[PDB]
């Protein structure tokens, strides 16, 4: 049992393994195009003796935090260890050296998406977004007299092939991820395999529409099982107005019932309707987890609340390291320390906090960051608090 | 079709149609004790000359919002139309005299339960807090290493029979409905109804037990159908402590898969366990509704956050006045004003920002809050949000 | 944290635990009965200092097993920990102290059955008799034309009410009960249970009929939610002829779609049918559980099949000694030795093999019993089998 | 309506009938393979004259029965008449046909899979294996301290494409099927149907993998709508180590939450675990079908349990002859004679005897088969039992 960077001839072993451990398997095609996002150097695998038994990677990506900052981040994605070879130590093992690779490299934060709730925490990190699935009954919706493009004359919203308009989605995402908390950059590889995924497929999902405003758009198709279901799979909006008239011809899909869509906690969908409740929240989980790999690097590149008032205090981070914090004017200094600690936390609640979606008074309740001053607890909520909402761009 | 205060030959009628409209009614024998809760004049009934075919009344309740300020709260209850008397304009006239009534006795608040989330928002009522059901699978339920109660020796929590601990659950409550926004009074012929309930009833529901803590209690039975459901139908905690051995408590009940509470969007229980998943959010809906009667009195009645500096704008309510609002050092003032408006909203929308459940970034994104500058919104959304979370107490 | 028998004082605390530990929970009255069946010192509690958080306790039964031999047996029940004290080490405790009375007070054999199957090979049970429900879809179901008490004249079968023909149903049970492995005595106490049971509920249970022959009766109920399904709730029979009939009168019940049983995997219904396919085996779990007490009073006790030829072996019980074990004549001697082990096995394994319900080569299989001599597997297999199948008497 | 084999052009006819008659339907390429193992005058069909409203063949098997000897069988398959013709005598014609060729042919016994279990019965056909549907929650599963391949090394099994290793399953199978009763040579073109089925299919099957160890293999798939579902297609291994080992790789499935698998009721699985309960039995059913041809050369080519000492007794097969039955030493002399009769039975009672999966006291119950010595159906018991329990191999 060896562990080593895969050479081409893995790469068969490797696409076994997946097909074999994700049920969402993407192919070896698509797999292909994916890889093109992986550095030299950004994937392990272990061999047994000889078949690849455990194998783990990461991506290059850009993740926006608050402030509207940019940071590399190392998508962690792709991993898998063998059910012939569970309870052997292999996930720690390469965890561990992907993680050396990622903090020697320079990224300050790695994330991922997670399988299980359960497994991630050991290895730092925590979850920093909130996925909300609502499903709008849209028999009974009607708007708020107050809700924006409802005026008198033509509708700025058109229904189009997603195919045919690629650069007028380009453009609107970019615009959107640079702007927004858990943005990411979508390079030209993954354009090609959302668009790719437009077209319907025989026994499979079928054919996906478009409404395209000059600020956002939504991207759906109805269900496969069920009928009277369409589902939003992506839904980006720049303006309120964009957001709005989006929804205004969202639910102008007469054929269907129910709308649904995966989004953010703090979705205005709901306060656009007459009727709240309209609008239920069917489902709710973790969406993007963050380590951070280097803790004054993250902390000082961030951005923080203007409307608190300067202050400083020490923060451990239980094998992390302790730093003098002092945030002012929204940016915050990160400093070694030896003096005594204030605020004690593990390293995956550090990232749990880091894009403003947990406040750290909960965090506080369930003691996983402890602390004996609850006025520097309101001040931390305050400072982290971000003011655009934190959302999820993709899943990798 | 008059409409007037019922006289004590009115109650059955009222009993009758409640009966009819209200499928979760509670029989004469406890509506006469809630009766006790309703003023000399807090009742209105529509006769049509001849019998009762429209009623609504208010309660006497004590309402905590943020700076652990209590005050005086009409909350309305009780309401109802006949099927035979529909679309004739009874609930707006009875909705209307009740206001009267309401403003002229000197409530700055009132508060109601929605049956449905599309009524109300008319008649100034905006929702503002939130329930959030979870519900947790205790086969794979761990806590973490950081969590409370877990160290070496006796349990601090009992196991006992609700009826013989009245004085205890009744102090808990007490301490913590003082301190939570959303808390309410429960007056002693509440208890009674509470604990008579405790009781199992032939072909209804189960027995109830307690779970007891110094400092903290929870309520709890066996789903009628689903055996192995434990619905915990009220957790009152007052110290982090009290809360997480009550959990341990809960979770050690072995016979049981699931454990389900309503409770809201901050509670910790996610944090305790090492899967955070593991806790389902299996329904999202709206709690306590609040209509601000008086503008002035309550805003300044309410506590703010020390953390934003001071800061002054003017606030125009739909049909409710504009004001001079001053936030500084965790107090406003708000006096009359005929200055150019800098923000606008319906009266419904104040009462959802109330208690610190909505942001007004939010409901701004929505259009239902209209201003021309962000800045001004970062303030309000930062004064106006709670220290302590927002909860819902108990529905009348 | 003490343990020691309980006094009379303990057992309202004992029901407070048992209410709340047992969906299932029998209400004082009737736990007061099966309370006439614990013998003095027969039952232990812990507890906290004072409330009890812990109980145990055994019955004394009456077990049949093969050869018509009846065995004094202690049947586990009731047993319990708080949710309050889990993982405190009180069930290990409370079993071992019970084990200890239980083995010094002469009882060769324990018994019980399991809430769940995972707790009890610990401490030495193993699961010794199988449950199989079959359901019939008695729309289709047509006799045999070899079925017995299908020939040309009265029926000896008669409908009556269950507590006017105790009499009879005794009789017939303490005969079934004498001749089949797994027979249970049933005391006049449990047949006044059984026929308090039998009366409706108000929101409950319906009423219970009999089918009633001079060799077997059946006790049946329409469920209470779908109206289709007769629930056999217990039927026993001394010859096939009753069997037969018992099922023809079953089959006759026109108002239903089906007829359910839990019964056993050797019960002959099936081939009463020209379609066998139609007894539908819809649920299979392990009833009786049985830890041998001691070993060679255990084995010397039972009858062996006389078809086997005489032989002799060693087996080694883990941590229950090792013996020269002589089988032949449908007897055993089983008598101390130090000679190498043929045999080795888990006291657990012991129990299920005890009754006839597994064969020895299907444990060898799973490793659960290591001997080197198959030859020896095929006469443990044959020896150990029991002629009159064995079954499950009552629940406790 | 005339009766014949069918020439060349009724194929086209036939497979018309057999895709509405068979919802399986395997279409022509695959027909066509199965084809190939039905010998010339293995078919017969009923013309309208003119179309085909009727068609029964047999394919040339090979079956192994206790004392691994393996016996020219006759297996049943394609049966149909058409839904314009029921009624008619079409079956009893077509199979009496093909009864009697296959008697003329030299075959000692017929099998089949029943669609229906009451159609065979009146045709001699007894039930003589038996399905078991096992379904583990495998996220609770835990295996047994004494379960083999648990030691501290590599693991034995490999995760493969089912494809490439062609010639290590057929090596496994043909041991397996020549040491277990039930087992079926697996000719060259029924693995070609089979490694065909183990690629996905659009909008049908998903990709099959392989568990390969030395003495077995398992062959699997997600199944198609629940994806947290994984169906062991089929499960072959000849030493307890390769069963317990590729178990072991089951439960390492990670991404499913239940495993599930189509077995006999003597898997020793249940017991590989700590908990029994876990590997619930969702389905019990029927499996091959016997019908002895001729009953001396049957009863004489089989082997029997050498632990019974020898006895003589005298059979009569309601309408297939009176035998002196001589059983000793693991063999059996049959020879016609016209002495009293101990024993009666209808010859399909003699199939589901014969490979040992029925025992003769449980038909006997039934009145299935009758006597009036019961010492004498201990001894029938003992003899017709299998040391190697009956499985069943492949459908057909
Ligand atoms: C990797 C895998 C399937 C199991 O791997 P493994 O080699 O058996 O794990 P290792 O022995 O290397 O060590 C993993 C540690 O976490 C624990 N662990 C691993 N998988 C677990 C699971 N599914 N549930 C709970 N705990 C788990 C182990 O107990 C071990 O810690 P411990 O030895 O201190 O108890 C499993 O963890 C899995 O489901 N995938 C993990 C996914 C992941 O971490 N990242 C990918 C998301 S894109
Ligand atoms: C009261 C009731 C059953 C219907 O009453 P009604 O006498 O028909 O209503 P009125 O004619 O007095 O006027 C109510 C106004 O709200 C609207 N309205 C009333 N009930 C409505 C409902 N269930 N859904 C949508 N709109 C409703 C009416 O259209 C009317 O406004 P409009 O005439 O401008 O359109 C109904 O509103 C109801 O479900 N209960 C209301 C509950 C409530 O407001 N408070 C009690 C909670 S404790
Ligand atoms: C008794 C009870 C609720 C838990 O008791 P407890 O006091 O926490 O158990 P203890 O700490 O005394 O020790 C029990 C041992 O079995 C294990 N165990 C106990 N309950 C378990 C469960 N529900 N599932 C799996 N393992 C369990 C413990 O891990 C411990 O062994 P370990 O410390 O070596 O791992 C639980 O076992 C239960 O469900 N009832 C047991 C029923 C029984 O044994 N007999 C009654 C049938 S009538
Ligand atoms: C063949 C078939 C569809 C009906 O055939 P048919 O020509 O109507 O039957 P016949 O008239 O030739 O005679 C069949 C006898 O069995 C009975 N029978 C036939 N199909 C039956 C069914 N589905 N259910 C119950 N009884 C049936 C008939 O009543 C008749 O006996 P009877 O006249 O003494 O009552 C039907 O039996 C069927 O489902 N397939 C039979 C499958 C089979 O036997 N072997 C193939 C398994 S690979
Ligand atoms: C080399 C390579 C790298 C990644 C991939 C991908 O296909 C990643 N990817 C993308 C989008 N997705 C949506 C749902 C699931 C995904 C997967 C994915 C796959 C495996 C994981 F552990 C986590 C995520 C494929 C190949
Ligand atoms: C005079 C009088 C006043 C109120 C009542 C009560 O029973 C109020 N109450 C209390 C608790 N509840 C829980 C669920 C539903 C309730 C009801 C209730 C009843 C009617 C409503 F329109 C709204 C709420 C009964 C009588
Ligand atoms: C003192 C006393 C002793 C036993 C009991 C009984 O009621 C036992 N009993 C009987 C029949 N049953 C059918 C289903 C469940 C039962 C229970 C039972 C109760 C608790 C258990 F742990 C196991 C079984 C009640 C009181
Ligand atoms: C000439 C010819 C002979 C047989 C076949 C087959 O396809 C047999 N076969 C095989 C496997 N199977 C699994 C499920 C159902 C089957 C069928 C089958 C088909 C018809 C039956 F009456 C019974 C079984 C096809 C053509
Ligand atoms: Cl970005
Ligand atoms: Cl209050
Ligand atoms: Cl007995
Ligand atoms: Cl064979």
């Amino acid at each position: 049992v060896t562990l080593c960077s895969p050479t081409e001839d893995d790469w068969p072993g490797m696409f076994l393994l997946a097909a074999a451990s994700f049920t969402d398997f993407i192919g070896p095609e698509s797999a292909t195009a994916w890889r093109t996002l992986v550095p030299t150097d950004g994937a392990v695998v272990v061999r047994d003796g000889s078949e690849v038994v455990g194998m783990a990677l990461y991506m290059d990506l850009r993740l926006t935090v608050p402030g509207e900052v940019v940071l590399p981040t190392a998508g962690l994605s792709f991993v898998a260890v063998a059910p012939t070879h569970r309870r052997r130590g292999l996930l720690r093992a390469m965890c561990a050296e992907l993680h050396r690779r990622i903090a020697d490299s320079g990224y300050p934060v790695a994330a991922l998406h997670a399988s299980e709730g359960g497994i991630y925490g050991r290895f730092g990190y925590g979850p920093a977004t909130t996925l909300h699935e609502l499903t709008v009954d849209r028999r009974f919706a009607r708007f708020h007299a107050d809700a924006p493009g409802g005026g008198l004359g033509g509708s700025s919203v058109r229904l189009v092939r997603p195919t045919e308009h690629r650069g007028e989605f380009e453009a609107i995402y970019e615009r959107w991820r640079q702007q927004v908390p858990g943005g990411l950059l979508r390079p030209q590889v993954l354009w090609d395999e959302l668009l790719a995924e437009a077209k319907a497929a025989p026994g499979g999902d079928r054919e996906s529409f478009a409404l395209l405003h000059p600020d956002g758009y939504a991207l759906y198709r109805v269900d496969r099982t069920d009928l009277k279901l369409a589902r939003v799979s992506e839904l980006r909006a720049v303006t309120a107005d964009a957001h709005c008239a989006l929804w205004r011809a969202l639910i102008g899909l007469d054929s269907m019932e129910r709308i649904s869509i995966i989004t953010h906690p703090q979705d205005p969908l709901p306060h656009l309707l007459t009727d709240t409740r309209l609008a239920r929240t069917t489902w709710r989980q973790d969406g993007l987890w963050l380590r951070i790999m280097n803790v004054p690097a993250a902390l000082e590149a961030r951005g923080y609340a203007h409307e608190v008032g300067e202050f400083s205090t020490v923060l451990e981070v239980s094998d992390g390291g302790r730093f003098a914090l002092k945030i002012g004017d929204g940016r915050a200094r990160c400093t070694p320390t030896d003096a005594a600690a204030e605020i004690e936390m593990d390293r995956d609640v550090l990232g749990s906090l880091y894009l403003g979606a947990h406040r750290a008074s909960t965090l506080a309740a369930a003691n996983r960051l402890r602390t004996k001053d609850s006025q520097l607890l309101r001040r931390l909520d305050a400072a982290f608090a971000s003011d655009v909402p934190v959302q999820t761009a993709f899943e990798f």
